[PDB]
């Protein structure tokens, strides 16, 4: 769609939300939105007790698939997942981690958007 995400098989709100995600997946926000572009493999990676701290991990790629299959019953469900994705980074990574400053930049946008809707 151009200058407007033509709804379709989506809740009055969802239809709009579906976009909020397509935006966060832009090369522009990537600078601080990439931290959630690739998956996480404790086995392969040399992480340190990843699962331990983060029991229910999340990632952009994940939320998308869910939104693609209309898995979300409403806007709440969709947004919910997104919220977690952040809380995770803010939990796993320390308060001195640069990634923490980047994530925010995204969250700030994810908030206003949801509001404008």
């Amino acid at each position: 769609g151009s200058s407007g995400s033509s709804g379709g098989k989506l809740s009055e709100h969802l239809r709009y939300c579906d976009s909020i995600l397509r935006e966060m997946l832009s090369k522009k926000h990537a600078a601080y939105a990439w931290p959630f572009y690739k998956p996480v493999d404790a086995e392969a990676l040399e992480l340190h007790d990843y699962h331990d701290i983060i029991k229910h991990p999340m990632d952009l790629s994940t939320v998308k698939r869910k939104m693609d299959g209309r898995e979300y019953p409403d806007a709440q469900g969709f947004a919910a997942d997104v919220r977690l994705m952040f809380s995770n980074c803010y939990k796993y990574n320390p308060p001195d981690h640069e990634v923490v400053a980047m994530a925010r930049k995204l969250q700030d946008v994810f908030e206003m958007r949801f509001a404008k809707m």
